[PDB]
């Protein structure tokens, strides 16, 4: 009956998010994925909690940019018809884009399950 969580560390990427340069991390508590912009020592400009991150798609690789796109809950008074608020960040490390994209993709997934 032993319970394991996830164990890799905590990724700090480099990504644009509206055509800024920042870093896409997580919270040390691995319950908010936080965007800030360089030089990345103020508040992070987006926060979703992961509680209310109800998908996560990204570019197929050989694409033009590698970019991971969230999709977060309705919002409480959005209209029926609207789409649901999304982010998506371009990963820019130039050799590294695509297997950063893939480790928080992989530890975002791991986490959305766990919850
Ligand atoms: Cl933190
Ligand atoms: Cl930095
Ligand atoms: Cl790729
Ligand atoms: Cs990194
Ligand atoms: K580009």
């Amino acid at each position: 009956n032993l319970y394991f969580q996830g164990a890799m560390s905590i990724p700090r990427s480099q990504t644009t998010y509206k055509k800024k340069e920042g870093i896409l991390t997580l919270t040390e508590d691995r319950k908010f994925l936080i965007w800030t912009p360089l030089p990345a020592t103020g508040p992070p400009t987006v926060s979703l909690a992961l509680d209310n991150i109800t998908n996560l798609q990204q570019t197929p690789p050989g694409s033009a940019k590698v970019i991971l796109k969230f999709t977060e809950r309705p919002r409480p008074n959005a209209e029926p018809g609207a789409p649901p608020p999304q982010y998506m960040f371009q990963f820019t490390h130039p050799t590294d884009a695509r297997a950063e994209a893939n480790a928080i993709r992989d530890l975002l997934s791991q986490l959305l399950a766990a919850a």
